């Protein structure tokens, strides 16, 4: 049972590469997920210098298998059933009005660290867009992740939107349409609908000159 790995506080890697209109780019991000709570505590750093997008675009990116399932719920639990062997999750982010991001990563334990490895591909961006003119508030709202099956591929997909805040009182949406696919063999929950309640905060560490954020969120699922 995957979900047994997960009754406690579990060390957390990220590791992303981008490209964002060409521009190129690597974060790293490190902290811990505590399931029983629906909690994460991240801090992430742009490894190659500045980020060339706003961080907040990043952040559906940058390990739902940390929600907290009330017990009710525990047998549409797709993200931990799949460990620890993994999963891939792929989505595609439509910036409306702009361009898109198209991710690929693998989400899985080595050892004792849940682990997420990313690609990013972001193609079709204006130039002075909300996204490389960097017109986004440094905030996150609260939103609802819907979860449907997909026997089929023996997976999950979710549909969402995203709503970034501009710093002129406008919305930014990201339309997120995303598939999650098991590595291993084994079987795995094929949830019923669903969906998870998440809750973002994003600061900075006063002592940190790297371009960098720090997160705190909660993630809670419901609607069953
Ligand atoms: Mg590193
Ligand atoms: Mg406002």
């Amino acid at each position: 049972k995957g979900e047994e790995l997960f009754t406690g506080v579990v060390p957390i890697l990220v590791e992303l590469d981008g490209d964002v209109n060409g521009h190129k780019f690597s974060v790293s991000g490190e902290g811990e997920g505590d399931a029983t709570y629906g909690k994460l505590t991240l801090k992430f750093i742009c490894t190659t210098g500045k980020l060339p997008v706003p961080w907040p675009t990043l952040v559906t990116t940058l390990v739902q298998c940390f929600s907290r399932y009330p017990d009710h719920m525990k047998q549409h639990d797709f993200f931990k059933s799949a460990m620890p062997e993994g999963y891939v999750q792929e989505a595609t982010i439509s910036f409306k009005d702009d361009g898109n991001y198209k991710t690929r990563a693998e989400v899985k334990f080595e050892g004792d660290t849940l682990v997420n490895r990313i690609e990013l591909k972001g193609i079709d961006f204006k130039e002075d867009g909300n996204i490389l003119g960097h017109k986004l508030e440094y905030n996150y709202n609260s939103h609802n992740v819907y979860i449907t099956a997909d026997k089929q591929k023996n997976g999950i997909k979710a549909n969402f939107k995203i709503r970034h805040n501009i710093e002129d009182g406008s919305v930014q949406l990201a339309d997120h349409y995303r598939q999650n696919t098991p590595i291993g063999d084994g079987p795995v929950l094929l949830p019923d609908n669903h969906y998870l309640s998440t809750q973002s905060a994003l600061s900075k560490d006063p002592n940190e000159k790297r371009d960098h954020m720090v997160l705190l969120e909660f993630v809670t699922a419901a609607g069953i």
